[PDB]
């Protein structure tokens, strides 16, 4: 009884603030941490600039962009991607940020997303 979507407002970190750096040790894993995490409250947004993927751990999971026309109520509409040694699993739109788990960090700002579940 999922709805398909939910609106979030993630917290973005600084990538050297971010205390654990990615959610586990497969693609599985990482996509299925990620969607328990964003379910509890706690995970957050790290914006991808030069050198950041480099402070993070493989595998990554992404938050892309999923269409372009609705931004419902302020927020984008995204779906979940993870990379593991340069392949992706799942094609999307353009990335917004790479999700870690949230562990009491300061954030600079929060990011407001509209996240397919599954
Ligand atoms: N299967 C599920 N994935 C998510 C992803 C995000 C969320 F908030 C809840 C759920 S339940």
């Amino acid at each position: 009884m999922e709805k398909t979507h939910v609106q979030l407002s993630l917290p973005v970190l600084q990538v050297r603030d971010v205390l654990v750096r990615g959610f586990g040790d497969s693609v599985e894993e990482v996509l299925s941490e990620a969607r328990q995490h964003l379910k509890d409250g706690t995970c957050g947004l790290v914006e991808v600039e030069k050198g950041v993927l480099p402070q993070l751990e493989q595998p990554y999971v992404f938050i892309k962009r999923s269409d372009a026309r609705t931004a419902p109520h302020g927020h984008v509409m995204v779906e979940l991607v993870a990379e593991l040694e340069g392949i992706q699993y799942g094609r999307s739109g353009e990335t917004l940020g790479v999700l870690v788990p949230h562990v009491g960090e300061i954030p600079v700002a929060y990011r407001k997303v509209l996240l397919r579940k599954n």
